[PDB]
């Protein structure tokens, strides 16, 4: 698979990161047009949560280097002005978070590219989450996105107790690491007033769509959860609190039974179960889309519970996205 990745923010670096490693990708080329390729090399190097990169990293006049591996870039902001189709790009990764619609992505379409895949939320675009709704993609669908890394976390653990318990109603809190759309000191942000508040002093209750979002994916569950979130200090790494009214009777040790049946089964890799003392800082870099939290876990009623799951909100959603791109191109 011949990937091009348009956007070089936090998805975009770490999207790079792990492309690189899967064999059977080949990423060509990276359009950013605000950054030069001394810039670009320096800022896929060293990262503040994730450590240098473990590799040679270096620029000429027309690539970004890795490990002798040549990148492509280009400067453009017209998407369409790309030469994805010359380059025989199959699948196009936008992690701009502007070019996420039918219309909008289909950009990448008109400059050659073969697919899509959006790395954020769509309103237009099929929305997929890997252990969720993968099989109900087909391959004439063009365009495509990932979903929310929020989204991730809560849809594989909600589908599991779903089918298991049944979900009467859920209510999700997101206790949510610092994100780049917060500010270090009081700043402007006028849409969201609280979000332009002191990040590193502050919890900050924010709105959330992601709750919602699980409807969409799991259409079984539209109406059926909500929720919001709280932003605070830590730099990285996400915990979803979920409280669910159940249909069906049921114990604690019934529920870690079976999600971790779940996480060693048909949801490897994707829903990780665990029982130790963890904290968020034990999730730094985890590929797990959702680690269910058993210990932090309680049980009020016998329909009545409060689930637990942690997710690196960079890197696990960024290991989805580079999922998606080896199973949509497998089509």
């Amino acid at each position: 698979v011949r990937v091009a990745i348009n956007g070089f923010g936090r998805i975009g670096r770490l999207v790079m990161r792990i492309a690189l490693s899967r064999p059977n990708v080949e990423v060509v080329a990276l359009n950013d047009p605000f950054i030069t390729n001394d810039y670009a090399a320096y800022m896929f190097k060293y990262d503040s949560t994730h450590g240098r990169y473990a590799g040679e990293v270096s620029h000429d006049d027309k690539h970004i280097i890795v490990d002798g591996k040549k990148i492509a870039t280009y400067q453009e902001r017209d998407p369409a002005n790309l030469p994805w189709g010359s380059s025989n790009v199959d699948i196009a990764i936008d992690s701009t978070g502007v070019f996420k619609e039918l219309d909008t992505a289909q950009k990448h379409i008109d400059a050659g590219a073969k697919k899509v895949v959006i790395t954020a939320p769509s309103s237009t675009a099929p929305m997929f989450v890997m252990g969720v709704n993968e099989e109900k993609y087909t391959s004439d669908l063009k365009i495509v996105s990932n979903a929310s890394c929020t989204t991730n976390c809560l849809a594989p653990l909600a589908k599991v107790i779903n089918d298991a318990f049944g979900i009467e109603e859920g209510l999700m809190t997101t206790v949510h690491s610092l994100t780049a759309t917060q500010k270090t000191v009081d700043g402007p942000s006028h849409k969201d007033w609280r979000g332009g508040r002191t990040a590193s002093g502050n919890i900050i209750p924010s709105s959330t769509g992601a709750a919602k979002a699980v409807g969409k994916v799991l259409p079984e569950l539209q109406g059926k959860l909500t929720g919001m979130a709280f932003r605070v200090p830590t730099v990285d790494v996400s915990v979803v609190d979920l409280t669910v009214k159940l249909n069906k009777e049921t114990t604690y040790d019934e529920i870690k039974k079976v999600v971790k049946a779940a996480a060693e089964g048909k949801l490897k890799g994707v829903l990780g179960y665990t029982e130790d003392a963890v904290v968020s800082s034990d999730f730094l870099g985890d590929s797990h889309s959702s680690i269910f939290d058993a210990s932090a876990g309680i049980q009020l009623s016998p329909k009545f519970v409060k689930l637990v799951s942690w997710y690196d909100n960079e890197y696990g959603y960024s290991t989805r996205v580079v999922d998606l791109v080896e199973h949509v191109a497998k089509a």
